[PDB]
């Protein structure tokens, strides 16, 4: 419940003044990536459900979505500041969550806008869940379409620039590898904000569209081993996080990808590595890499509290995060 | 052979002097478009025939491709200043080809560079073929990868410039159906060097993956109608110009891209037009278009020629030209 009461601690936070006496520095896992590389799909990989506004071809994902993973008896959804259990094992309970989310992303995005900054939060619990805090982020872009405000391809930058320049996010970088590297749009930026790759985790999801169309299957190990993309990051995985047009199930998913890789060429000569490879593997070290962020950051951040009662003299901001850093220490 | 007889004056054009009583503005088809677009692929189903550097997931097209189309008794190519016949029926002889074209492209490209403005002018004639002059460029990037010169991105963007710019060239802007709209790097430059769409035609490639991956089947139609990319065009066509991984030959696509838009939603449902649908009809509206500009600028140009003789007082430069214009009306 430590992971409930450090979400707490996040989402009364903000609040969010802003200044010199309070910054949030607090470790988020922020999902960035080109619009559909596939953010959305390893977000659902991870939460095991079928939630969020998901699909190829378009810009989908129009506001930051925070969703809080944590250990739990039953596989369940709750809003932030709400009640209501959206049973996850339900397809009515599903297709409602889809809906609200829908109906709340749409609401944040102002009239004269594409897309917004105000975050939908949303807690997941469920058995065998790692425990984390993520951001679904927009998909950068390089050309604004017909029909969308003029500064949305800045606008979605700068959501981006805002969550990764945290100097304690974690960076997960989504890269589509079924398109070249070369077409990458997010790897810059990427680079700018964790040039030195301490908070950076890369993920190449569609490697199935890549054996099935691409002239290069040792391209996918040079990737893997940090060899193509100009960017540093802590470790690299390959992935597996959907298929097709209609949306299948993360049963179906999960079972497509288990397959592709164990009948991959490149696992099989071992090319690329077994720990590089599932979503289930990235997930492991995104936990991993989160708590070691967390339990790196609070106490320096308990430093900032202390720093702020005195050296002048942030009220119960400080005291939640005590009984955290309290708790953290076993 | 009046199509010989411009080529000869295009490539005795240069030479190249390049100043204020010499500009090289007569019409060529300017093939463009992001990194594996699939430039080359159109190029080569109006060519008919397998024979240069074209792949997924990589950069395969290093320097210009310059092609002549002309009508001829057999379908053959021949490189500028050469003798030697290529059997374009014959595997051998288009083994040796793809070889030789693969092994001056890498001639071309000096030792601290990734990619060569030098051009490579090859001409192919055969039963059948629409008679043009196209050039075959690079695929414009966003990410320089590792082993690339650094200055590679502006450099390719640079060799594509040169061309649109041309105030007589036809931009033939490759768009890739599969990868979404927003994501696409070209659109920028296209409507820089023609902003009102009047020597621009948009090709939108690989809709078979569109239709196998996409979540909107309304957004083709939208991009064919010229509603969707922020850009201008006399025409829009949609276009299977390949299948997978493995080369296959220009008869299996050619079959492969009638029977996706025979069997396609979009098409028996009338969503987009039969008239804006194959590889041939962009190829009829394109040598339609290359030759009303052909007809439309070399008076002008001539006009040049005649200006520069006394104005002030180009010596067989003219020649050539007046020898094309008196062809030129039958
Ligand atoms: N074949 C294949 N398709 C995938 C994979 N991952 C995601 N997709 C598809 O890519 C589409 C766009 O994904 P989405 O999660 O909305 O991307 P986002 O915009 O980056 O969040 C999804 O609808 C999936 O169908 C994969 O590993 N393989
Ligand atoms: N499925 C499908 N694949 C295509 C189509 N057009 C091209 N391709 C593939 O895309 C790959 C990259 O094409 P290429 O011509 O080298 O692109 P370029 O870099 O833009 O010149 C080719 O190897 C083809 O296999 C299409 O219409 N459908
Ligand atoms: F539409 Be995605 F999430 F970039
Ligand atoms: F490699 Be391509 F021709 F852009
Ligand atoms: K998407
Ligand atoms: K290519
Ligand atoms: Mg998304
Ligand atoms: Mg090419």
């Amino acid at each position: 419940s430590l992971i409930d009461m450090y979400s707490e601690v996040l989402d009364v936070l903000s609040d969010y003044d802003a200044s010199y006496n309070t910054q949030d520095h607090l470790p988020r896992v922020v999902v960035v990536g080109d619009q559909s590389a596939g953010k959305t799909s390893v977000l659902e990989m991870i939460a095991q459900a079928r939630i969020f506004p998901r699909g190829s071809g378009e810009m989908m994902t129009r506001s930051p979505v925070k969703v809080t993973l944590s250990e739990g008896p039953h596989h369940v959804a709750l809003f932030k500041d709400s009640s209501r259990e959206f049973d996850l094992t339900k397809e009515e309970d599903l297709a409602a969550l889809r809906h609200e989310i829908e109906l709340r992303m749409r609401k944040n995005v102002k009239e004269g806008c594409t897309v917004s900054p105000e975050t939908i939060s949303l807690n997941v619990k469920g058995p065998g869940l790692q425990r984390m805090v993520l951001v679904d982020l927009p998909g950068v872009i390089n050309t604004v379409t017909s029909g969308m405000a003029p500064d949305t391809k800045e606008t979605i930058f700068s959501i981006s620039k805002a969550y990764m320049q945290n100097p304690n996010a974690i960076i997960l970088c989504i890269q589509d590898g079924s398109v070249d590297a070369e077409r990458s749009i997010v790897t810059d930026l990427v680079s700018q904000m964790d040039p030195h790759g301490r908070r950076t985790i890369f993920v190449l999801t569609k490697v199935d569209l890549a054996e099935k169309n691409v002239a290069s299957p040792s391209r996918i190990q040079q990737i893997i081993e940090g060899k193509l993309f100009p960017m540093k990051a802590l470790g690299y995985f390959a992935v597996v996080t959907g298929k097709g047009n209609s949306s299948e199930s993360i049963e179906a998913i999960r079972e497509y990808e288990e397959e592709f890789f164990q009948n991959s060429k490149l696992l099989k000569t071992s090319m690329l590595k077994a720990h590089q490879v599932t979503t289930r593997n990235l997930s492991l070290a995104v936990s991993d890499c989160f708590w070691k962020m967390v339990r790196e950051s609070v106490e320096q951040q308990a430093d900032s509290f202390k720093a702020t009662r005195f050296n002048l003299e942030v009220r119960e901001i400080q005291e939640k995060l005590d009984a955290f850093i309290e708790a953290l220490h076993q």
